[PDB]
């Protein structure tokens, strides 16, 4: 329900909403569909019972109530009235409620899926540490990916487990006018990544953690994304292939030493 | 409507929405159901009146309009037209509006319940004060519980009533990359929990108050949770049983002295 | 559309949503109702036209299409089919779309009204300036009013027009565990309300401006409220009648000199 | 999909929601309408097929199923039952689902459009730099434009590309009680716009960038707006025509030297 190995409390139900809002839009509707079917049968197989018959329609039996059902659960009432007997009515009433209620939770999950924040921030499969305007400085570079932003990013660091406050891999600029961002930080004394070697990190399970946060002007939702680099991912003495006016994005991740 | 003894202004109505969005999902739908019924009768008992009859259907009387009603309030129109007389029509029109409108407020409360933030932060039934990397420091440890976060926590303290600003039981890190958080604070001079003994607190109704706040990347809602420790809950000279790679929360709360 | 005298750009439409989400819930539904009617007529009076008749129902003429209409706009289809002629169909189709669409915007405004933040912060009709634990200090006191919070408040000040940064009428505590809050600030040198008399303010159109901001744990919406005091409202050398365990709220605003 | 020249990954679908929530409200509904039509045909042209006929209604052929269709997709069930044959039923069932589902995504996009933040911040077509209370200071002035706020604004500056941290064109007040805001900043040493002339900027493609951010108390959405001034837009040695008690925005933009 989380990131590497969990044993805690859970409950089918919620786990379900999860899928509801994480699945693809066809797999979604299919999901309903499949449920529509299952929910149309269970009511049909509850019609061929009772104190009297139902399917006063074209279909002889079952296939009647079914196509009857698919006229009430969804509440379309088409026009072949089977309000013939009480038991018969009840069932049909119990249905009407449901489907009406069902349409809700569906129209419901729908909006809930729409509401999923909509922008996404993509980060460089690889970090890099190079010499810059003087001293040694680290670098990570991310960028928008659909409906822009204009964010601020904090940048934390993990070794040993103590999570050290690294001058925000923004250390130079905590924010920016995002439509191409190159987050970076000087490794001078002040910094905790001082005298530390690729060998130094490696042993401390060292991790570079970054999170950009910005609001989507289009929906004003403030959506934040995070990203983690494993020590062996910080590729040394390199740089990012230039990308640009226009930016072309294919080679975003690659690097080359210096 | 609040925490220990209130006497103030109020108004039924809202108090209701409350329940709407705090009750269990069956108790919910039942609620509607029950209301559906009540709302189907009141319209039926408004049919057996007027200038003319209604139930031109299977049911002789009442049980007719009812099962008629449950064809309009929900708006299913099935197919036994009782638009026979004016008065008869009106009633049926007044209905149609309603139910149509009713379905709304229901589909409505629904989304409003979905929208309830969805993550929850769980805290250690017990605080703890132990020696760490040198001096005496307090500790509380909380963790996610369904759809993660990545929050910041302030930590306040109560004795006596003056609520003292304790260097955020985050004093070391006001935030973190939450998926296991261990909030803690050094008790040196600067700190207000300095020279204070289990006996010292006890008399001041001393309380440890903590609140983590973070946004759910999945819905971007910023949901905060709080938690209070009673002085006799801060268990001294202990530590938290280790929990981890994997974390097994089963033993999240336990501790063992040092 | 704003607070004392405006002349700018506007547009009926939006001004309308305004009312939609500011009116009372009956005035609301009435609003629709009234619109339902108006929207049922305009379609009826568009039926008694065309290439052929419509009202093949109980009502002789008009009152027929109407009660017909109120069977389609809302989309209930009851059961007296007037799909007799093309023109006749069209009209009925144009309708079906609408009402279906209309039900939307209605179910729509509905949720939009629900979504109105739900907590409200009430402030003391009167500020007060009294001597406290030593020096002269100002004071304002607000409190919840339905579904609590736990907020932080900034406090600004206006004279001359320059809006001076007054050590947040929280100057002592920028936040609190809100369920009765008494915001206050020392008037020592540091403070801009230093040597200033009721006569001093009065001439500078002096204003005390306050805003509390907190999140509603129940909906996680962060709702802020503001409040302004006119110089002659800061009542001097007084205090707030005590109010309290339980708080009883009737005399919240009153004061008495010292 | 962005601001000057892009070449990157994408996918129709989302690009669509975009339009959904950016188009005008008629162009909207038209959009649906047009789709209603297209979606009514494709089902009709799927009726004149199968193992048996359909249009047992007024219209001889096609125009029958169509007006039939427009009775089910929308789910109105009017009353000329064509549940005559299986194939015939299926088609009609496949429809019912859809339209029911379709109404959702529509009621859906609807709320999603409503939810578009609703306030907007307007800025002075022209900046200005004048002498104030002593030294030379810059100035920009913005103001609400429908449902107020109460925001905080950061103010950045561009020359050359290095984006210099200018003491927030709020440098005097980072916030305010917005209902007329006049953002300004002293140009002393500390400031990066020090000794720089209209000629100095011009060559560095100099840009004044501002962004106000505040929450709409009415919906608690925090909506931010931005605005950029081209160096030749900062009009020197001027001021803003006064606007006020009442403010008449008609003359919001104008200025006059000093
Ligand atoms: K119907
Ligand atoms: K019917
Ligand atoms: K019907
Ligand atoms: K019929």
């Amino acid at each position: 329900r989380e990131v590497i190995a969990y044993g805690m409390p859970a409950s089918v139900w919620r786990d379900l909403y999860y899928w509801a809002l994480k699945v693809s839009w066809p797999v979604f509707f299919a999901s309903l569909a499949a449920l529509f079917v299952v929910n149309n049968t269970l009511f049909a197989l509850l019609y061929q019972l009772g104190d009297a018959p139902i399917a006063n329609q074209s279909p002889p039996g079952f296939v009647g109530a079914f196509f009857f059902s698919v006229e009430t659960l969804a509440t379309v009432g088409y026009g072949d009235m089977h309000p013939q007997t009480v038991y018969a009515h009840a069932i049909a009433t119990l249905e009407i409620f449901v489907g009406m209620s069902g349409i809700a939770l569906s129209t419901g999950l729908v909006f809930a899926r729409f509401a999923r924040p909509r922008a996404k921030i993509m980060f460089a499969r690889h970090a890099i540490v190079r010499p810059f305007n003087g001293r040694m400085t680290l670098m990570v570079r991310a960028a928008n990916a659909r409906q822009n932003v204009i964010a601020e990013a904090r940048a934390k660091m993990r070794l040993m487990l103590m999570k050290i406050h690294d001058l925000k891999l923004v250390r130079n600029e905590h924010p920016i006018f995002l439509l191409g961002w190159n987050m970076m930080h000087v490794i001078d004394e002040s910094s905790p990544l001082f005298g530390e070697t690729p060998e130094s990190l490696a042993e401390g399970r060292a991790m570079l953690l970054v999170m950009i946060e910005g609001s989507d002007e289009t929906t004003a939702q403030v959506m934040q994304a995070r990203h983690a680099w494993e020590h062996d991912d910080i590729r040394w003495h390199h740089r990012y292939v230039d990308l640009m006016t226009h930016i072309d994005y294919t080679r975003f991740n690659d690097t080359e030493p210096v």
